[PDB]
Order: structure tokens, then sequence, then C-alpha cells
């Protein structure tokens, strides 16, 4: 089984999503040897995300896109409205090129600083960029059988 | 009459959703005899479906498809985004291939583990799964008689 | 002269039943019955609004109605759906150009009991009253503009 | 600085809804003397807004479109549903059809009839009217300008 | 590099989207010299900046478009119902368009005015106007590599 996944993650606290991308990559590797290599591509917010993955989906090269990004939603400032743009448009633009684009874009309730969280969040990451793996795989695999 | 359907489900706390399928399989042979029959999809969440159910309606081997998963709202993880995206998803892939989507992407309010709750979910899937088969009977046939 | 297809959703049948009667009643009242409604059944509100595009789609209505009474609240988030119907409603029927009336109700956490049994029985036979001088409205304003 | 506006105005409320469409003529009326005229379109609720939107828009006779409408969230029944639908079936109509459509649909949080209210709601779509007949043309300037 | 931008700002409270952009055109002069101009386009509010983005991206002239408007939800009267049709617009349009639109489209959770928090405000604009450009510059460049 090859295939190239692209991998789009979001570069606020690039501390934490990065816990995900190289957790995902890992385990890809671990259980590939090495024959599923994965492209990351790096973009400014959640919201830059969408977009990002329509074109790459476009180019025919990638079997699935993995967006990450952490969406700190509460503060003065309402932060939904761009995980609802975000999350939403990502199942848009699968449903459209029919390349399967699968989320890592976590928003957590109203979590609040301080080494406390912040492993707590990096453990996390960490978690979902190895589920996030198992996933990728599964989804191309059953894929290519639905279709055959 | 005679005609298939295809039966979507997430594999995140399949021993839940499973209930569901069973019982959905179940009714179905019962109150068939055999002559609708139900071909099932593995698919790692909920956020996969859409695509997936898109993919098999454009077979033109379906009278209808079920999504099945279990989302838990709740925890420090906001998990509304995904809920939403997916029955938004799937109501949006039917319009637009015209083959009947049933949901069975059911979203407790905060529940909280513990065999006091677990064997309510298991309760309440298998229930939702003999209403589901009724539903998805009903409406093929439904929509044959508008059809003609 | 004009057809106006009812589609109505299964679930809570007996309330949602007060609906058309009412809707229906009221049409032939205002119309004599030169404006003639034919019944559709569909399992529940999820169903609309495939439902109503197929109908729309075949040029025979000039409105279609949706009706059906999500009950919002108990263990499980129902909004969901609620969200996906009208809005799947309003989609339908801007892309087919056929006015889409909605009767899908949604109340805010009801709770059982001939109590509250005669409020929405009263409430949802008004709301089709309403719903068919809507319909016939709309038919005809669109016409003149057309 | 002449052209047409429609101005389609839910009836449930009227009432209210009514301050607006007055308050948004008049406005027109003496910024711009009666080179831009506004045709006043009728529609059951707001549900029924966008479509007429679309149909009026595709006509290609409008430089610009208002949907108003008084959508009051609150009571037994959840009416929030209804409010999502319209204001972003407006918004996909324009998007689609390149018409510019205002809206004055309003939704107050929770209000609770009475002479107290009343003139409250009254008031405030008096104003909500004419900020509209601003925009309205401002945005038909603008986009003449650019594009 | 020297491509230009679009930069559409709401007029409601102008007072502090301004702040917005001329923290924008600041850095983006900063960190260019200023082979990278910026074209501002106002718009009553909010609920005008999809349209006039779509009309824009469709023009070919720029490789993103900023949309900025300060939506104060909150008071007497619902208003996440506009911010989240502005919000979704957006992204629709650069979905449909294929050309970047960057938000800089702030809704504060119930701010409540006075010297205290006007000042707030309008630090905060400030700085979302400088990031809004690193995003920018960022976004235009990864896109000619991809």
């Amino acid at each position: 089984t090859s295939f190239k996944i692209a991998f789009i993650q979001a570069r606020w606290h690039a501390d934490i999503v990065d816990e995900a991308r190289k957790s995902f990559v890992a385990e890809l590797a671990a259980k590939t040897g090495g024959s599923v290599e994965v492209e990351i591509f790096d973009v400014p917010g959640a919201y830059e995300i969408p977009l990002h993955a329509k074109t790459l989906a476009r180019t025919g090269r990638y079997a699935a896109i993995v967006g990450a990004a952490f969406v700190i939603d509460g503060g003065i400032y309402d932060h939904d409205f761009v995980a609802t743009a975000v999350i939403n448009g990502m199942m848009q633009v699968q449903l459209e090129t029919e390349v399967p684009v699968l989320s890592v874009v976590l928003t957590p309730h109203h979590f609040h600083e301080s080494k406390e969280h912040h492993d707590f969040f990096h453990a996390h990451f960490k978690v979902k960029g190895v589920e996030a793996a198992h996933a990728a795989l599964q989804i191309v695999s059953e894929r290519s059988r639905i279709a055959a």
C-alpha cells in the first residue's frame, strides 16, 4: 500500500499542534515501514486550512489530507465562529473533491494556561495524532475496497 | 420488495454502535424475509461518514444509506462542531445524490460512563436501530410511489 | 387553481395531524376547492428535505409544506436535526424555486401530560391555518412578480 | 444616483416592521430627491424572504434588495432555527446573484410585550430603517466604483 | 515579492476597525518596503463584506483579501446571526473563488463601553492588524509554492 498524505498544520500555538504532527508521522512510519510518506504544509491559522486542503486535494497527489490546529475558544472574544467555518469548510472540501480530509482541529472548552494545562494539552494532542494516523490508514484502505 | 441498503458504522465506541446495527439487520430480516439485503461498511469516526455515504450513494447500488455513530459531546473538548458537520453533511449528500441518507448518529447531552449509563445507551441504540429499519423501509417505499 | 404538496412526518403523528387537518380545511374554505392538497407521509423530520426536493422537481406543485414536531430535549441533543432540516428546506427551495413552507416546530423543552398535550394540539391547529393563508399568499404574490 | 430598490417586508408583526419601511422610504426620498425609487413587496413571514429576494434579484431590475422582518425568538417554541435559515439564506442569495441584499431582519433576545416594549421596538425599527437607507445608498455607490 | 491586497473595512465603529487597518498597512510596508501595495475599500457593515470580497476576488487583481469589522454581539438584540453569516460567507467566497480571504472580523463576548474597554479594543485591534499582515504574506507565499 503506497500513497502520500498531506498534513496541513496551523502555526498559532505551534508548540501544541506540533505534538500531533510528530506523533502522527511516527505512528505512520512504525505501522507502514515507510511506504506511506507524509508531506507537511504550514499555514497561519485554522481559518486558512480549508482552501489549502482544497488546493492540495485538487492536485491528485494525495490519498488523504489532515488539517490540525488548536482553536482556543474563549476569552473576551467569541472564537467559535471560526471553528465552525473551519470544520464545516473541511467537510465541504472533501465532499467536493472526494479526497478524505481528517480533522485534528481541536477546540477545548475554555482551558486556561499553566504547566498544569500545558502538559495536558501536549499529551492530548500527542494522542489524537496517533489516532489520526490509524484513521487515515483505515479510511484510505476502506475506500479503495468500496470502489472495487 | 428487493433492493439494497448500505449501513455505514463508525468504530469509535463500536460496542454501543454495534447494538444498532445488529438490531437494524434483524428487524430488516424479520420484516422482509431476506429480500432486502444490508451491506455493512466500517469507517473510523463520525466525521468519515459523509464522504463515504456520497461515494456509496453514487454507485447506484443502494436504495438507502444509514450512517450510525455515537458522538459523545462533552469533556474538556467541545465536540458539537463535528456532530454538526456530520449531520449537516449527510443532509447535503442526500440532497445532491438523491439517495435517502438516514441518521443514527446520536449525541447525548453529557452522559457520564458506568454500568449505570452503559446499559442505558446500549438499550437506546438497540431501539433506534429498529426504528431506523422501519424508517428505511417506509421511505424507500414511499419514494418509489412518488417517483413513478 | 393549483396543487400543494403537504409532507407530514409521522413521529408524533397525533400532533402533526392537527396541522394538516386544519390546513386542509382552511384551504377548502378559502378557495372552494380549486386548490387541491396532496398528502405525503414520511418517517421523520429528517426525511422531509429530500422529499420536498423530489416533489418540487416534478413541476406539479405551486408550493410544498413540511410539517413535523421535533422535540428538542431529553438525554439526547436534538437541535442538530432541527437545524439540518430547516436549513435543508431553505436550501431546496432556493435550488428548485418552488416555495417550501415550514410547519416544523421545535418547542423549548416541553414535558408531556394532558396539560401540554392539549397545548401543543391547539398550537398546531393554529399554525396549520396560518400556513394555509401563507401558502395562498406566497403563491399569489409570486405569480405577480413573475 | 437614479435606480431601484426592492424592499421585502414580512407581514407577521407588520405594525413593527412597518416603522422600518416608512422610515427607510422617507430617508431615501430626503437624501435623493426621488431619483431612487423603492418598490415594496409583501410576504407572509421571514422564512419567505430569501426565495423572494432571489427571484426579484435575478430580474435585473434592482440595484439592491432589503428584507425586513421581526423574528421574536423565545417562548415555548425555539425560533432561532428560522432566523438562522433566513439570515444565512439571504447571504447565500446575494452571493449567487451578486445583487446586494441588506438585512433588517431583527431578532430581539427575549422581549416580552407591553406599551413599555412596544414603544421600544417601534423606535428601534424606525432607526434601523434609516441606517438601512444610508447603507443601501452607500453600498450601491461603492459597487459601481469597484467592479 | 510584488502583488496587491484588498482590505475591506466596515464602517460601523470605524474608530476601532481603523486601528487594524492602520496597523496592517504599516506592518506590511515595514516588512516589504512597499513592493506589496494595499487597496482599501469601505463598506457599511460586516454583512456587506462577503459579496464585496467575492466581487473584488473575481477581478484577478488581488493575491488576498482582508475583511475587518467589529461585530458587537449583545444587547437587547441577538447579533450572532450576522457574525455567523459573515464568517461562513467569507469562507465560502474563498473556496469558490480560490483567492485567500483573511478575517479580522472580531466579535467580543459582551463588552460594555467606557475608556476602560475602549482602550482595550483599540489595543487589541492594533494587534490583530499586525498578525493579519504576517498571515497575509505567509499565505500568499506558501500558496505560490504549492
